[PDB]
């Protein structure tokens, strides 16, 4: 932390006067990103009341956030253009919201930010925040200032992004700006919840990408608040990304080795709170193969002069679900949050550590809890001691399996893409696309039960195509294109697309994969296909794996039959809702090709 802006460029200096002249805060400060600079962060917050040492472990802190201010939120997420369908298709001709993103015409946002943001940081600092999304480097690293109000921003930020001194020599005209206010000025008018700050009835979390520009007012919490995540590196990216030849996606990377010592890397779409976590940091159930993580939420993506995807992750740490997190699910995760971890919004025991449903630390009789309300809990309660949305955020390079090839400025070839979501019923475990443009259809026609990552109904299924439907930063169908294009690529090594659920239900009423570890299972057999092997049967929706080139030795509890289900009243009912869905939410704007394939697999089900 200083007082002098002398070290920011002439572009970044005159972003930050602007904002300073909006947002009147006390003082400003530029952030350095280093040690000290952490603990004068911390103790700050601590004196706030917003953060509570975590006595048990190194490093870590917990905070607990108001009970509105919990998670994104996708209908006060804005994309700001000049012409709405450069945003997004036609509004849906029946009348309902749009389900592909929010546009907002540029004089709506500049009349939305005048009734926000002046005067907004009165009696706070204004902390500069120089940061870099891949190593800065590298290219194509691509850097940033983000200016915000919230000390647990400047945190979480420096653990999730490079900040800042070799940001700082790097940095030049080229940079996304990025303003961020929790927006609530001193002195308050009505009280906290939880001593933070938030106002959940002004949020606005908007993207103005032909001014390579990001404006987050009211919000604390991560998806709202890291502007250089989902803002910038899905955000604004995707729309770079489409005008520049390349790929930024909703992506987790991790690398396989074989136990013949082949290594190949894999590329997966989930949508949030739907394993990406879980799968990139996995311990293997089976001995012969080697997992690696390289990210876990986003991947920037391009075709290199050899013709082969090379993917990177433009983060550097990991904004991960807690809920579930166990030495049984993810033992990688326990290792990695042990120090210098921030958490949000999780139990705290009376030993000094965290709780949620599912963790399974060795804890001593008669330890008691607090929630995420701050109020006593017991094992029996109405709700849940962490809330279901709560968080770690801890630095990568505290994962004890990160790629050798993690922070290469060059990126990993991607041998495969793999789709997949929760569905309850229907869909088979793991399923090949024949080819490209039907990899591209099965992508678009993503379906997923509602999580607490946002503000749906948990359980409510929803369409998300690529995993991408609350990141899209320009029009749904010109992505699908996009995609399309891509694999129009002369001499490209594509890789082979894949959809999975780890999520089927049984009768009754568990779930008929056991996942996390087994979900090493799946990725052997993928890898097999990569290799070329002759592995699978065709169905009407794609290969699936023959029986008995799926391995399930030691799962004697789980039936092949079960895993893939085929059923044609199901899949004649998808047909319809696809149909109807595309038709109200593309319109025209939906690809001839993406129609081409449903028709191709109303077809195929017309055999079944
Ligand atoms: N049943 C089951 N749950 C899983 C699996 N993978 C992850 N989860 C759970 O789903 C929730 C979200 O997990 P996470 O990997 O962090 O999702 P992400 O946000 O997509 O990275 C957590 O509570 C996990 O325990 C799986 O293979 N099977
Ligand atoms: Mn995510
Ligand atoms: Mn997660």
């Amino acid at each position: 932390l200083s007082t002098s802006l002398s070290a920011l460029p002439a572009a970044a200096r005159d972003f930050v006067e602007e904002a300073v002249r909006l947002c009147r805060p006390r003082e400003v400060l530029l952030c350095d990103g280093s040690e000290e600079e952490g603990k004068e962060l911390l103790r700050g917050l601590q004196d706030d009341g917003v953060l509570h040492p975590l006595p048990k472990y190194d490093n870590c802190w917990l905070a607990r956030t108001d009970p509105r201010d919990v998670a994104r939120v996708e209908s006060k997420t804005v994309l700001v253009t000049p012409e709405q369908s450069d945003a997004v298709p036609p509004p849906p001709p029946s009348g309902g919201p749009p389900q592909l993103g929010n546009w907002m015409s540029p004089n709506a946002f500049q009349a939305a930010v005048q009734e926000r943001f002046p005067g907004c940081m009165a009696g706070r600092p204004l902390y500069v925040i120089p940061f870099s999304m891949g190593p800065p480097t590298s290219p194509l690293a691509k850097l940033g200032v983000q200016v915000t109000d919230s000390p647990y921003v400047v945190l979480s930020m420096r653990i999730m992004t490079r900040v800042g001194p070799a940001v700082l020599q790097r940095l030049d005209d080229d940079f996304v700006r990025c303003l961020h206010s929790v927006g609530r000025p001193l002195p308050l008018t009505e009280p906290l919840v939880s001593s933070w700050p938030c106002d959940p009835s002004r949020v606005l979390v908007a993207h103005i990408p032909s001014e390579r520009r990001i404006v987050s007012f009211g919000s604390g919490y991560g998806g709202n608040s890291l502007l250089g995540k989902k803002c910038f590196a899905l955000r604004i990216a995707s729309r770079m990304a489409q005008q520049q030849g390349w790929l930024a996606e909703h992506m987790l990377i991790l690398g396989v080795t074989s136990p013949s010592g082949e290594k190949r890397y894999m590329a997966a779409a989930f949508p949030s709170a739907c394993g990406k976590t879980n799968l990139a940091m996995m311990t293997p159930s089976l001995p012969g193969w080697r997992i690696h993580c390289v990210g876990d939420d986003i991947a920037w993506m391009k075709f290199d002069d050899e013709g082969r995807l090379r993917a990177i992750n433009p983060e550097r740490g990991f904004f991960g679900v807690a809920p579930g997190t166990s030495s049984r699910t993810n033992p990688n995760a326990m290792a990695t949050i042990a120090r210098n971890t921030i958490f949000t919004n999780v139990g705290l025991r009376s030993d000094g550590g965290v709780y949620w449903d599912g963790l399974d630390e060795p804890t001593e009789p008669g330890v008691t809890y607090t929630s995420w309300l701050g109020k006593p809990w017991k094992h029996g309660d109405p709700e849940p001691c962490a809330h279901p949305n709560s968080r770690f955020c801890a630095p990568a390079d505290q994962c004890p399996i990160m790629d050798p090839r993690w922070d290469d400025p060059e990126g990993v070839p991607i041998d495969a893409i793999i789709f997949g979501g929760r569905r309850p019923r229907g869909v088979p475990l793991v399923v090949e696309a024949f080819g490209w443009r039907h990899g591209v259809f099965m992508g678009s026609a993503m379906r997923s039960e509602a999580t607490a990552a946002a503000e749906h109904k948990g359980g409510r299924l929803m369409h998300d195509p690529f995993a991408m439907r609350p990141f899209f930063g320009y029009n749904a169908g010109r992505y699908l294109e996009h995609w399309l294009s891509t694999g129009l690529r002369s001499n490209a090594r594509l890789p082979r697309l894949f959809h999975v659920n780890w999520f089927l239900r049984d009768n009754e009423g568990r779930f008929v994969w056991p996942g996390f570890g087994h979900n090493a299972r799946v990725l052997a057999w993928i890898f097999g296909r990569i290799q070329g092997r002759d592995t699978a049967r065709p169905t009407p929706i794609g290969w699936v794996p023959k029986e008995g080139d799926l391995d399930l030795g030691g799962l004697p509890g789980v039936d092949y039959s079960q895993l893939f289900p085929m059923e044609k009243g199901f899949w004649e009912e998808e047909c319809r809702q696809l149909r109807e869905y595309y038709g109200e939410n593309f319109g025209a704007d939906l690809p001839r090709d993406v129609m081409a394939e449903l028709e191709g697999l109303e077809e195929r089900v017309r055999k079944m």
